[PDB]
């Protein structure tokens, strides 16, 4: 879930915003 929280937060479910302002589901960017 290598999406970015450009809007502020991930719109994808289960994806969290990591310090790099990037969504992480499990921890892998390739998700």
């Amino acid at each position: 879930c290598g999406e970015t929280c450009l809007l502020g937060t991930c719109y994808t479910t289960g994806c969290t915003c990591n310090k790099y302002r990037v969504c992480t589901k499990d921890g892998s960017v390739l998700n």
